[PDB]
C-alpha cells in the first residue's frame, strides 16, 4: 500500500493505495497542469467512488502525483486522470505511478485494463503496455465536448 | 423524469418492460450470455460485477424473461462506461437494442454524469454511432492493457 519510490538530497517520493487525498490539495495540482476547476463535493464524491485511488508524496507531505481508477471489482478497470506536478515531470515518476497501478489491478484480478488517451499522450502508454483499437475495437463517447 | 420502470411494448400471440431497478437474476443473465455466444463466467464474480456497476439495465420479457442487458460503471460524478451491451438473439433486429440504450443514456443524463464512453467491437461501431456516439473524438484513443483478444 504505501512504498518509498525514491530518495533525493539537495525528500522521499512516496506511493501509496490508500485514497488519503484531500481535495483541496488535488484541485492544487489539478491547476497547475490547466485542468479547469471543478465542485469540490464532485470531485469528492469521485474519489469515493473510484475502485482506486494512487498517490505521489513527497514528504519533505505534498501531493505531487495521482491515478484512479473505476472498476466493477471483477472484470474491467477504466484508468482516469493521471497526472504528475510539472515540476516532477521527466523524472520516470508518471512511468512508476502507473505502472503500479497496473500492478494493484492485476493483483485484485482485474484482467480487462483500459483508458482513454489524449493524442498527445498515446505514445507513453503504448510504452508501458497499452494498445490502441486492438482489433478494431473503437473507444466511444456520446456527444463530446472537449 | 424517467421512471424505475416502464413498459415499451405491447404485442401479441406479451408487454416488453425496461427496468434500471437492477435486480437481474446472474442465473438468467449467464443463460442470456451463452445465447449470444459467450463463454460463461464464475458466478460469484457476475455477481461482483453487477453488484459493483453504478447501473443496470434491464429488458423482460413478460407474459419474466430477460432478453435484454446493459450495464454501466461510473465514478457518480464525471465518467461512466458501458459494458455488456447483449440483446436475445430472437429478439434482435426489433429496436430493442436501440430502445435499451437510448434509456440507458437518458438515466446517465438524468443522475447528471455528462462524459458517457463505451468501447465497440468493429462489427457494432455503427450501431454506436447511430446513437450519437463519436469515436476517437479529438484523436483520443480507447486504450487496452496488453489485450488478449
Ligand atoms: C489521463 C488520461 O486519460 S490522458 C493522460 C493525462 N495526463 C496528462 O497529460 C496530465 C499531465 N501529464 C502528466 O502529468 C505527465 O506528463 C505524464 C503523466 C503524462 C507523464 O509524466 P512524466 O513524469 O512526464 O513521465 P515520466 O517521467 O514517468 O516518463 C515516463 C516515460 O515516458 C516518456 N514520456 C513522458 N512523457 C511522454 C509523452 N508525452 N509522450 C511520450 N512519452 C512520454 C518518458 O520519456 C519516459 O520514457 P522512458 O522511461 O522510456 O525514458
Ligand atoms: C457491449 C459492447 O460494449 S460492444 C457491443 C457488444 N454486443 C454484442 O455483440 C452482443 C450481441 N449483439 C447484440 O446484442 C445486438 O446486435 C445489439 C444489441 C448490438 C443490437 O440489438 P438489436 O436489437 O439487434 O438492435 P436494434 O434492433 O435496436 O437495431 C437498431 C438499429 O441499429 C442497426 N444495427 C443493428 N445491428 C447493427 C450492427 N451490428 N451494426 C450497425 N448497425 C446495426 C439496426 O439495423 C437498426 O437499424 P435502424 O437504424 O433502422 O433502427
Ligand atoms: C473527462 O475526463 C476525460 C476523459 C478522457 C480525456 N481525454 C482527454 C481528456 C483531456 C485531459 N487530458 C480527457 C478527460
Ligand atoms: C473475449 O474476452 C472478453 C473480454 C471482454 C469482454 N466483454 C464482453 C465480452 C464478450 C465477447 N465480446 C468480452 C470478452
Amino acid at each position: 500500500e504505501e512504498l518509498v519510490l525514491l530518495e533525493r538530497t539537495l525528500e522521499q517520493i512516496i506511493f501509496s493505495s490508500a485514497g488519503d487525498v484531500n481535495v483541496y490539495d488535488l484541485q492544487a495540482l489539478c491547476d497547475k497542469v490547466g485542468w479547469p476547476r471543478r465542485p469540490l463535493t464532485k470531485i469528492a464524491a469521485s474519489l469515493r467512488n473510484s475502485y482506486l485511488v494512487a498517490t505521489l508524496h513527497s514528504v519533505t507531505k505534498q501531493l505531487i502525483g495521482m491515478a484512479r481508477a473505476t472498476s466493477d471489482h471483477a472484470f474491467n478497470a477504466t484508468i482516469w486522470d493521471v497526472l504528475v506536478d510539472p515540476s516532477y515531470q521527466g523524472q520516470g515518476l508518471g512511468k512508476a505511478l502507473m505502472e503500479k497501478v497496473i500492478r494493484t489491478l492485476l493483483q485484485r484480478d482485474i484482467s480487462n485494463i483500459t483508458l482513454f488517451a489524449d493524442n498527445k499522450v498515446v505514445d507513453f502508454y503504448k510504452n508501458l503496455g497499452f494498445e490502441a483499437d486492438p482489433q478494431g475495437i473503437k473507444g466511444m463517447f456520446w456527444y463530446p465536448r472537449f
